[PDB]
């Protein structure tokens, strides 16, 4: 079902080499709805091509707009398993801090902060 799940650990690794080579500025993400969520919809898409200069609340803004929600509907995003210590930070630095062995950067949303 989950990311990890559908793809061998040898697999994720040569995707993120192609990424590296194809899309040098780009950071590689796996984003994914809480297993638990009931409230906020599934994306339409898995594996995402984010601009290496954004900071965690552009990237919140995005993902709010991909997922068509209103101004007064929750979202809470973890970064490597755990919550956000800042928003302002650049894409670039939380990748080089929180990235996975495999080399993509894995978050999970809910509209609970209580994951
Ligand atoms: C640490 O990365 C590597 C190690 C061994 C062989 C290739 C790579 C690689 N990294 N990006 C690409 N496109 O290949
Ligand atoms: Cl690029």
């Amino acid at each position: 079902k989950t990311f990890k799940q559908r793809r061998t650990f040898e697999q994720r690794v040569e995707d993120v080499r192609l990424i590296r080579e194809q899309h040098p500025t780009k950071i590689p993400v796996i984003i994914e709805r809480y297993k638990g969520e009931k409230q906020l919809p599934v994306l339409d898409k898995t594996k995402f091509l984010v601009p290496d200069h954004v900071n965690m609340s552009e990237l919140i803004k995005i993902i709010r707009r991909r997922l068509q929600l209103n101004a007064n509907q929750a979202f809470f995003l973890l970064v490597n398993g755990h919550s956000m210590v800042s928003v302002s930070t650049p894409i670039s630095e939380v990748y080089e801090s929180e990235k996975d062995e495999d080399g993509f950067l894995y978050m999970v949303y809910a509209s609970q902060e209580t994951f």
